[PDB]
């Protein structure tokens, strides 16, 4: 009952492409799972057609749910509970987030290197709806019947396709159907009956608790060695991180009895979580918080910190009746007063040049053969790109496939760009203005939140990917040979990037990056960036300081849309670096510099770039 469940919000849009494709939903998706229930020789696929299917009683009846181990009760319960939760969760196309009048053609969410490349209201044919359940079948018809393995099927060919076919809808119907999903295996886990979801109990109860965990001393957990460090460690450094952030993400699933379709979003070492509000669940939590707490400090006393909050709410305040962003203000409010109170160093450092062959990691226990690296409750096992991995889950890296990968083991998919060259260096840091404020007040609902979140964390842990390995903008380096930047980078993720390099494609880099944001964001959102140069051996933690002092000047700018490149006090903006500093004005300079305003500045430093374009 807590996988059909699980499954059964999953699927029961399933026959939107199904209506779509001409082969209402509810009539058409159904005949699709009784097809493929009768086309593999797995009859759960049967039983799960039903939750599309809404006589009823009399339906229930016509299949038997006792072949299974379910009651005609049990299913009635699930029937209402994922009605309910499709009703909480709230030939034409998916429009997006930013700009709502330019859309997408439904593409892959796993094919080509990309799947963005929107336009103006393109909508959508019956054909491209058939060569979608074409696919669609084929890994439905494959794939077993349970959560981790399924949501990447749903992920990867419904990420662009329209929840609902209003239009201007923002919402894939993969994240309604895991929303839906979300919200249903939580019900069930809050003991809702379909006594308590028809009397609208599920809707004011606060039944939900929405769980929210964000780490602190970041920047002094990643960047804090010297001399002692190359790329290698830096990166492995960085990635150990997303494996604590896993750790207790996984943890509290496990513990909660969930599915990852709950994870709202985890972007950023910071993450959301939909949950039963019950006390064995409170008290459940209690014991990671606290766990957890210990173990970050007993391993790194002070300078890393996980503050995990949550906030008792009803189901509508999943959307606005604006109380969705309320309950996170109060969340918010309550995870801010949440804070402020060698061996590793060496696990890590295998880890940094295994980095370019690694596929994954298997999670399992501390004492388990195998394990490189620790997190608070699990032992990691770097799954290689030779062996054959070792966990009850796997975090499998850059793909929604699992592919050669054990049964007894959750598939957890996880993206992250690692766009990576296999007188100075180069460094940017990059983050998105006054972003958490778009997240409250633009997005009030919790899938819309999961929809933005989500294509914010494709942009950062894809997109950027190829401006690295298909760069466009030049004007320094020149075009010459089609060559990716010259770079590496250490971490992109939430809204937050640091990439080292070459020193002069960094500077075009942060340009044409921000550049990209600009369109992909259509306008609507803005980047600030320090940008900083380095000779060769230094004190990585004070290229971040002083990378970071840059980019707190962008930042402390009014309208906050800009670069502070120079390591001095004279930042541009995006395109007022471009236009005028760049496309302008850039021992005669030399002496230019000795002698001695929007103007002086854009001119100040375009000498300081021509300086630097020649020395050596
Ligand atoms: N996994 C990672 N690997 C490498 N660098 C990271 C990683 N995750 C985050 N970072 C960087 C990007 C963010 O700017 C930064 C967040 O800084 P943090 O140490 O949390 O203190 P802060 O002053 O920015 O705010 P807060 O402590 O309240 O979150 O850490
Ligand atoms: N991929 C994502 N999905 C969901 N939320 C995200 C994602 N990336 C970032 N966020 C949210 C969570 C954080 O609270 C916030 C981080 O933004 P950050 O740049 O650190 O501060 P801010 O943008 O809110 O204001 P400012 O940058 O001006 O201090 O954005
Ligand atoms: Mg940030």
């Amino acid at each position: 009952i807590d996988e059909l469940t699980a499954l059964g919000g999953l699927l029961h849009d399933i026959g939107k492409p199904v209506q779509r494709a001409g082969l209402d939903h509810s009539t058409q998706g159904a005949r699709f799972l009784r097809d493929l229930a009768e086309n593999t020789g797995r009859a759960e696929y049967e039983l799960l057609s039903l939750f599309s299917e809404f006589l009823m009683i009399r339906r229930i009846k016509e299949l038997s749910p006792e072949r299974f181990g379910l009651t005609m009760e049990d299913v009635l319960n699930a029937l209402w509970i994922v009605y309910e939760a499709d009703n909480l969760a709230s030939s034409r196309p998916l429009y997006s987030v930013f700009n709502p009048g330019k859309a997408y053609p439904w593409a892959e969410l796993d094919f080509e290197k990309e799947l963005p490349v929107p336009g103006d209201v393109f909508s959508i044919r019956s054909q491209d709806y058939r060569e979608l359940v074409k696919r669609l079948w084929e890994e439905l018809s494959k794939a077993k019947l349970r959560s981790d393995r399924l949501l990447p099927v749903l992920e990867k060919y419904l990420t662009f396709v329209s929840s609902v076919t209003s239009e201007g809808n923002i919402i894939s119907l993969y994240d309604h159907m895991r929303m839906t999903s979300a919200i249903a295996l939580a019900m069930l886990r809050a003991g809702c009956t379909a006594e308590d979801v028809r009397s609208g109990r599920c809707r004011k109860e606060k039944r939900f608790l929405l769980i929210e965990g964000d780490f602190s001393g970041i920047q002094d957990f990643i960047y804090r060695v010297s001399g002692k460090g190359t790329l290698k460690y830096l990166r492995a450094r960085s990635a150990y991180l997303e494996l604590i952030g896993w750790d207790v993400v996984l943890e509290i699933l496990s513990r909660l009895g969930l599915t990852r379709a709950n994870v709202v979003f985890n972007a950023g070492g910071h993450f959301m979580i939909i949950a039963q509000n019950t006390p064995d669940a409170v008290k459940e939590l209690e014991e990671i918080r606290a766990k957890a707490v210990e173990w970050l400090y007993r391993e790194f006393e002070s300078d890393l910190y996980l503050a995990i909050e949550w906030e008792p709410v009803s189901g509508r305040e999943f959307g606005r009746e604006n109380l969705f962003a309320e309950a996170r203000k109060r969340l918010k409010h309550k995870l801010t007063v949440r804070k402020l109170k060698c061996p590793t160093c060496n696990r890590l450092v295998s880890l940094g040049g295994n980095l370019p062959k690694l596929l994954g990691f298997g999670r399992t226990a501390k004492n388990d053969a195998g394990v490189l690296v620790e997190g608070p409750f699990s032992g990691f096992v770097p799954y290689l790109q030779g062996g054959r991995p070792v966990g009850e889950q796997i975090l499998v890296k850059n793909t929604l496939n699992p592919g050669e990968i054990p049964e007894s083991a959750q598939f957890v998919p996880y993206f992250v760009a690692d766009y990576f060259k296999k007188a100075r260096l180069g460094v940017l840091r990059l983050d998105v203005d006054n972003l958490g404020q778009a997240f409250t007040h633009g997005f009030n609902t919790i899938s819309r939140t999961a929809a933005f979140s989500r294509m914010l964390s494709l942009f950062f842990r894809q997109h950027i990917n190829y401006v690295l390995a298909r760069p466009k903008l030049r004007p320094i380096t020149g075009d010459d040979p089609a060559r990716p930047r010259e770079a590496t980078i250490i971490y992109s993720g939430g809204d937050d990037v640091f990439v080292v390099g070459a020193w002069d494609d960094v500077i075009e880099f942060g340009i044409e990056l921000r550049e990209r944001f600009h369109e992909f964001t259509q306008g609507k959102l803005t980047v600030s960036a320090g940008i900083g140069m380095f000779p060769d051996k230094y004190p990585i933690s004070v290229m971040a300081r002083e990378v970071g002092d840059l980019e707190d000047a962008a930042k402390s700018l009014p309208g906050k849309n800009g670069v502070a490149l120079f390591d001095r006090e004279f930042t541009f903006g995006w395109d007022e670096l471009l236009s005028k500093v760049i496309e302008e004005k850039y021992a005669f300079i030399y002496k230019l510099l000795e002698l001695l305003p929007t103007d002086a500045k854009q001119l100040k430093t375009a000498l300081h770039l021509y300086i630097y374009r020649t020395r050596k």
